[PDB]
């Protein structure tokens, strides 16, 4: 029993912790199989990509290409059809009626052995007939090898007879193959679309109140969904909705000691009122949290969750459950940390006391709030718990329920990073707020795009409460229109925390990534309607840029991207492309200056011939271009971050 | 149950497909093993190799290191023992003693929480207690435990005592490791060193004869192996030696035609006169060829054959087994190509009939040849004949015959010749005669070095009949001199094929690298007694290399090679090392021109600190240098080819 078979077919990728893992996709996503194919000799190869859907069923014929000359390397297209646990294999085989043609255009004018070169050939294409089904393609073929034993005509006019683009027609269709060979198969989980694509909005309800009740409930709250779903948004992501612990809550701007009417950090979970199953009294009651869920689900809305596994000191389990804990020898439980920052009104879970009676508390919880409506979690530093403990829950909740959508907020090293996606993580945050040279975007979507999408979803938000970039900080309001259009023209997730589209960008102090005066700590009540009425707000550009999202299937998607040349360091361009649907994104990195330059776009990876022009919309402002292959572009901060066009036909 | 383990340990390296064929090694050789580990939170982790030999027996306590900080890479070096298939796993661990020591020597200063510290510390060691077999031991950690708790004791008396080397002794033979975490095994294939190291010669025995009888017997050609000994090599290496086919036979030059006395290529096997179990006549008998071998031993001498699966139309297959070979509708046999290359007097083997016959053939010659002695195989163009067929053939062999060695003179493509290596050749042809300038050498033997080793040990021949390289043909003697030094000191094996001490370098024609009357298709007598007296062999050369790597074990191994920078492009150097033995070699390249260059090396590459002296020996002249940090060498062509350094301690 040997390892390779008769025709090698090698390293097949995608592939995640050597086939322990299943690949990733979603329903409708298009992604390359490929795989290290040939043969002993110099006779032709040629390979396929068999896709198997959960009961086996076979997609069509996926013939493959070697991608590079000389490499051995050959790739395809598959697309995922309906969710579920699927497979594929890659199949390799001798191509003998390439290996005949390209024998025979050489030896017939040379005259050598044309009798043989002939014979064999008419022998070769009867072979081929005898798998064609439908008498008209089987006919061609037969009518082919009648004129390649024909020798009352000329050599080359048996041959040519061979060559036409009619018998091309049935074999591209009905090609031979000899040894076919299959490597072994390789699993791919394919969930619903929302994994991979949506636009997210992250909101405190709380902050959501009135002039006379500050303190918002869900009743008010909810009367903010109207202008999110406007916006265009598809998810709405609540920091933790339960009681608040009392002992070292933290008051405002992240200090130690809360005064009276501190509101605390929601993240600081649980109290005599209740714990990760229960409603902060001020919120309103369970019931008042569904009410918000109906109106969301009315508006296009699906609610996520923050599932925090910690616990304030007031929390039920700090009694209920002292095993959850580590304790020190005096007792006491040390506070949580994430150092450099200090997370001083919590305790962090300790997992090898009980990991059995955590884990069906945990899938206890999620749960819960999945039988009121919620499919999609977004786990709170999902790296200082156990990887294997995700791995259970995570297996636990989709082998009932696959759709639930779990979203990692994981701001760590890469292998962490990454080895959470792998098991099983639906999404993850990335390191996009600290990519904002072209070089630094140029590369790390190139890394995104490439193999980590076999295993890694990104959800581009291009702020959270947590992280104030230097960028938007410096660059003021046409900053934060950069960084929304590069969010939602890269990524097929991307999202912002509210206060984004007003260009909230005051520091906690020079050098810090924190808000003064951060929502975390404090009621953060916005005016809204001022904003909206006085054009303060870039509501109307996310709303855009959401619409073209939806309009433009290039842009639901993650690995069909690729960066033009421009000749100024500010200014990035890239397209994207989904069958015939194209999108040409310009960018002017730069807030502050106005920037021009020429894109010398790459014609080929457009579907384009060098010489070309394509005509294209800016959907952002609805003017038309005409581009060729060398395009000046001037892009004035303000006025325009950025041209997004599509391609017309 | 979870594929991630409680400590992660991910993929644990050198693999090879994936694990299922096994990593290489040979007795004695050192190779680093490497994974990813981290855990979850911010106390410290560890990790440990365990390597167990065929019996399942584990090594020495080999702990890892992170090898780049925030990397969370981990590796050590292991060292592999006697021949069998051994295995591999990496353990991880949480590490609560260098966890403490670190917070301990961070508070205990500062006077903060110094009881519950020192406390923290007392009933950990009491836990690593718990586990030590040795009463005396145990005793020693209690010491510890019991200073720690001492309330009547200085603070930083307390945890000084926690801290002493009679601590450190019983935890280096029982070290704390909680929530140790394993990976699954994976195979290592150790095997004899010669697998890995040695001194190659190629000639042909026809050759040497004499006036009256110029065709070489076994008997006359015996006469050679003491010249050949006496060089420090440890291979000889010989061209087919059956019958040699009259049908298509070429002539001199590889022209189409034999005339009268032409002793055709070797390569074309077989006649009436027998074919790949037989001796060619002229040669003698299988008698004399025991002769042979025997006296080859008693110099020290292996004998490696040729292999070459194929045959002439005279070969007795051709008509027994004629479902061997692919037939045209005359029944035919086309001659064998390699295109551009053509061999006009053979046919090539067919595969897909008869597999098993054979194979049962195939190994049936390989063993006869064995049962005379024939340990070392030399497989001619295995890229022609399935991947698959070379891994059972080899199974097989190696399955009763472990010592067995197969060489594979694949020039092709880069997947075929790797995985050819990774199915079972213990050593390859290599891409070495085409590499030539610095920067060629440098990344081709940076990939050869690197994670190749894993599974491919080169042989590098200079030169081979088929290849007269370009750079021999231009720089004469100074670049066979050059070629000799870098072949033989950047790879455990290598080789030249005869004629090459006498720089042979006369093409068939410009633009060529065949070598012009080749030895291929002519009987070459050569007088080397009189090249001798007349000094122009670099037999001394070669000779002065062979005894300088069996001097020194860092040029007996691969996978340790360093590059240091020299500021002129055509003078290279490199250093290896193998435990306290370090060779440090310096190449003029040019073979026209002297060269002056300032080689600044990379101390800590070389065990030393920047300001430190590098005493060395330079073993081509017995010169003695006093270097450093900043070396200037100047070196003259047809007298300094090269400084090869042995480091004195
Ligand atoms: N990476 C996330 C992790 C945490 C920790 O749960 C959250 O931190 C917030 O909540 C803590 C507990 O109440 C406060 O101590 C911190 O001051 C406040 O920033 C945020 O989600 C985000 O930083
Ligand atoms: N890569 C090796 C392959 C072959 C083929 O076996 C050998 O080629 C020699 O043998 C042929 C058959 O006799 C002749 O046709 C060629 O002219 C002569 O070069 C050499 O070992 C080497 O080229």
């Amino acid at each position: 029993p040997t390892v390779v078979g008769r025709i090698p077919v090698l390293d097949v990728r995608p592939v995640v912790q050597r086939g322990r893992r299943p690949a990733k996709a979603v329903t409708g996503e298009s992604f390359e199989v490929s795989a290290t194919v040939f043969r002993e000799g110099h006779d032709a190869v040629g390979a396929n990509v068999v896709l198997r859907d959960p009961r086996g069923r076979p997609g069509p014929w996926t013939p493959m290409r070697e991608l590079a000359p000389g490499t051995d390397r050959w790739g395809a297209t598959v697309t995922a059809g309906e969710t579920g646990t699927w497979s594929y294999t890659v199949e390799a085989w001798g191509d003998p009626v390439t290996t005949w043609r390209h024998h025979a255009r050489i030896k017939i004018p040379a005259g050598l052995d044309t009798d043989l070169v002939l014979e064999e050939g008419a022998r070769l294409y009867e072979r081929a007939a005898a798998d064609v089904p439908g008498r008209e393609d089987r006919r061609e073929l037969l009518a082919a090898v009648d004129a390649l034993r024909d020798e009352s005509r000329p050599a080359a006019s048996r041959l040519a007879a061979a060559l036409t683009p009619q018998v091309d027609a049935v074999l591209a269709r009905h090609p031979l193959r000899d040894l076919v060979t299959s490597s072994d198969p390789l699993p791919l989980l394919v969930e619903r679309e929302r994994a991979l694509y949506g636009a997210w909005y992250e909101f405190f309800p709380r902050s959501e109140g009135t002039p006379h009740t500050p303190h918002g409930t869900f009743r008010t709250a909810a009367r903010r969904l109207p202008a999110i779903a406007a916006m265009g948004f598809d998810v709405v992501y609540l920091p933790p909705i339960h009681p608040i612990g009392t002992t070292h809550r933290k008051g405002r701007n992240n200090t130690l000691s809360a005064t009276g009417d501190d509101v605390g950090s929601p993240w600081a979970i649980g109290s005599p009122e209740g714990g990760h199953d229960s409603i902060h009294p001020a919120l309103g009651t369970l019931d008042d949290f569904d009410h918000f869920v109906t109106e969301a689900g009315k508006l296009g809305l699906e609610i996520a969750l923050d599932f925090a596994l910690q616990c304030s000191p007031d929390h039920p389990w700090v009694h209920k459950h002292p095993e959850w804990f580590h304790h020190r020898p005096d007792g006491t439980i040390a506070h949580a940390e994430n150092p450099p920052k200090k997370y001083q009104d919590i305790y962090p879970i300790a997992f090898d006391a009980d990991p059995d009676g955590l884990a069906t508390e945990t899938v206890r919880i999620l749960r819960h709030w999945m039988d009121h409506g919620v499919r999609i979690f977004r786990v709170d530093n999902p790296h200082t718990k156990p990887v294997a403990f995700w791995e259970r829950v995570i297996a636990d909740i989709n082998g009932t329920d696959p759709d639930v959508i779990f979203l990692a907020e994981a701001f760590t090293r890469p292998a962490m990073m990454a080895t959470l996606a792998q098991i099983g993580f639906q999404q993850s945050y990335t390191y996009f707020t600290w990519r904002n040279t072209k070089q630094e975007l140029t590369e790390y979507l190139t890394e995104l795009s490439g193999e980590a999408a076999s295993y890694m979803r990104p959800n581009f938000f291009a702020n959270t409460p947590d992280i104030l970039h230097a960028y938007l900080q410096h660059g003021g309001r046409p900053a934060f229109e950069v960084r929304a259009v590069l969010a939602a023209t890269l990524s097929p997730t991307w999202g912002i925390y509210s206060g984004y589209e007003l260009c909230e960008n005051t520091p906690l102090r020079e050098g810090s990534e924190e808000y003064l005066d951060s929502e975390k700590y404090q009621l953060k009540p916005r005016d809204w309607t001022r904003a909206a009425r006085e054009g303060t707000t870039i509501a109307p550009l996310v709303t855009r840029l959401n619409t073209i999202r939806r309009e433009n299937p290039a842009l639901r998607q993650l690995r069909d991207l690729h960066f033009h040349p421009t000749d100024k360091e500010e200014v990035i361009a890239y397209s994207k492309r989904q069958g015939s649907n194209t999108v040409l994104v310009v960018v002017n990195l730069d807030p502050r200056h106005t920037q021009e330059a020429t894109v010398s776009l790459d014609m080929p990876q457009l579907g384009l011939d060098w010489h070309e022009s394509v005509p294209v919309r800016d959907e952002l402002t609805g003017e038309t271009y005409h581009w060729g292959r060398a395009n000046y572009v001037r892009l004035e901060p303000g006025r325009t971050p950025a041209h997004v066009c599509t391609v017309l036909r």
